[PDB]
């Protein structure tokens, strides 16, 4: 089976129990105010440093290099500027690092640092969904808030490398299915997108929490 293949196959179970978190169905709903959206952006602005410092580590590797694509899929730029709307000026001393970003963040690392072949697994959990559901969201979010259509505060959900989503999802998956795969390999990719998935359904049922 091709990778994009098995890894949709592989995580179409989680990502129903993801979309379906109490967080999401509030967000969905229109539920989540201020406080709850920068809670989650300044978290994402964590998460997304350490995958696109662990990309830059790993950009010459074969097992990753395929998918390399700053210029039309890297967010942290972005989440700087989203940080800087949310919080103003002083963002990087204001913004909070909770402990379920923190190990989502050492986990990035660990497969980074030492199990480079699986970060494909954590940029197609990513990147895929902010292609995809990541777009609903942000209509959803600039309908609550208020937010323009220019695109401040929600640059994070904003490709302007990318005419087509679809399309360039097509072109990454085509790409998924170049790189070197053996059964080993294709096994654990999967299970760590699996994770992936849990590592964010976990962020998501914590910051819940700290609304609640």
């Amino acid at each position: 089976q091709d990778l994009s293949e098995a890894l949709k196959e592989a995580t179409k179970e989680v990502h129903i129990r993801a979309e379906n978190s109490e967080f999401m169905r509030n967000f969905q709903k229109g539920q989540v105010s201020r406080e709850g959206f920068k809670l989650v952006m300044a978290s994402l602005y964590h998460i997304y440093t350490a995958l696109e410092e662990e990309i830059e580590r790993n950009k010459q590797n074969p097992v990753y290099a395929p998918l390399y694509f700053p210029e039309e899929l890297h967010r942290r730029a972005a989440l700087e500027q989203d940080m800087a709307f949310w919080y103003g000026p002083h963002w990087q001393e204001a913004i909070p690092y909770t402990p379920a970003t923190q190990h989502y963040v050492k986990r990035l690392h660990e497969v980074g640092g030492t199990h480079p072949e699986l970060l494909v697994a954590h940029a197609y959990t990513r990147y895929l969904g902010d292609l995809s559901g990541g777009q609903v969201l942000k209509k959803i979010a600039q309908k609550a808030m208020a937010l323009p259509s220019s695109g401040e505060g929600l640059a994070f959900f904003t490709f302007p490398s990318i005419d087509n989503p679809t399309k360039f999802k097509q072109l990454y998956r085509a790409r998924m299915n170049t790189l070197e795969m053996t059964p080993e390999v294709k096994h654990r990719v999967t299970e760590e997108a699996k994770t992936a998935f849990l590592l964010n359904i976990e962020l998501f049922e914590e910051l819940q929490a700290l609304l609640t």
